[PDB]
């Protein structure tokens, strides 16, 4: 007899009630103070309730559950727009779909970043998806990230190919992806020179690196807290060096969600994966989910 009921559904349309511009006001400004509360900047604030405006405006709706319905599926659309620009954000399907025989990773990013931390990650999760992976430590001259790199890829049980102390780092790499097709490796991620601030030198060695290594995918390391110097960090490496897409770390310091979301908007690559903790496997997918629990309770 559930069989019974649904029929009956079919004549419930007069319950149905289109919703008008007036209708929306107050639920309006509640969402807007709920987001500006959450760490949410004006400009998404902003886009975030005209896009709510739009996807409600047309609609029919009989009760409370069906408008929050529509209201969680434009949220969810708007901060797919907002992280990923609406772009391709499977890496696995990218290293798999494609022809490339060993697939060649760089990464960029500035010191205390957490840029030796997420490629471990990446090695973590690349493991789990049966995709055999070796680092390149290319930032020669820093013998710290030596140290950490080393260290991760003795855990993670990885070969890790590196130089010499202020070894050339377009060796390393070059080296690196020929190991990697003589031991028929899935795929290579080459660690670049953390420093203080980009400067000339800096961009010269990224741009060598990059047209010895011809690495098939360019991603930028971005603490997901630091505001203007992220934004900051990501015009000067698109200005100079170019790359295609970007994780976001320390995301899980961001209780509120709002803040990894403004940073988002106002960067022009997508977001692709986000780190939420110390440990190999705190990388996920880009996510509308967790921005919408943060953001509400
Ligand atoms: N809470 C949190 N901490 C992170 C995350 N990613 C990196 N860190 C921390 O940031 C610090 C610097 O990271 P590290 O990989 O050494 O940065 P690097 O110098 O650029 O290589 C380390 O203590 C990391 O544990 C993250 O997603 N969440």
């Amino acid at each position: 007899e559930n069989k019974q009921e649904n029929k009956r559904s079919f004549f419930d349309f007069l319950k149905y009630k289109t919703i008008k511009e007036d209708d929306l006001n107050d639920v309006i400004e509640e969402l807007r103070f709920q987001l500006l509360d959450s760490d949410v900047s004006y400009e998404v604030t902003e886009k975030i309730l005209e896009d709510l405006k739009n996807n409600l405006i047309g609609k029919k709706v009989s009760r409370r559950e069906e408008v929050e319905e529509i209201v969680i599926n434009t949220l969810k659309k708007s901060i797919t727009e907002i992280l990923t620009k609406n772009q391709k954000t499977d890496l696995i399907e990218k290293i798999r779909s494609s022809g490339k025989k060993p697939f060649v990773i760089i990464f960029f990013g500035v010191n205390g970043v957490g840029k030796t931390t997420t490629i471990a990650k990446v090695v973590n999760m690349l493991k789990k998806n049966n995709l055999s992976t070796i680092i390149a430590a290319s930032d020669t001259f820093r013998a710290a990230a030596q140290e950490q790199l080393a260290y991760h890829a003795s855990k993670l049980e990885v070969q890790l190919i590196r130089g010499k102390y202020g070894a050339d780092p377009a060796s390393v790499a070059f080296d690196a992806i020929s190991f990697a097709k003589s031991r028929n490796i899935d795929v290579v991620l080459i660690d670049t020179a953390g420093r203080m601030h980009i400067d000339s030198d800096l961009v010269e060695e990224l741009k060598r690196v990059l047209r010895i290594a011809k690495p098939d995918f360019r991603i930028l390391i971005l603490d997901s807290l630091a505001g203007s110097d992220a934004l900051e960090q990501a015009r000067h490496f698109e200005n100079n060096v170019g790359y295609d897409a970007v994780i976001l770390t320390k995301v899980d310091a961001d209780a509120k969600g709002g803040i990894a979301l403004s940073l988002a908007y106002e960067l022009k690559k997508p977001v692709v994966y986000m780190g939420v903790g110390q440990n190999y496997d705190d990388l996920i997918p880009f996510s509308p989910d967790w921005f919408v629990e943060r953001i509400f309770s």
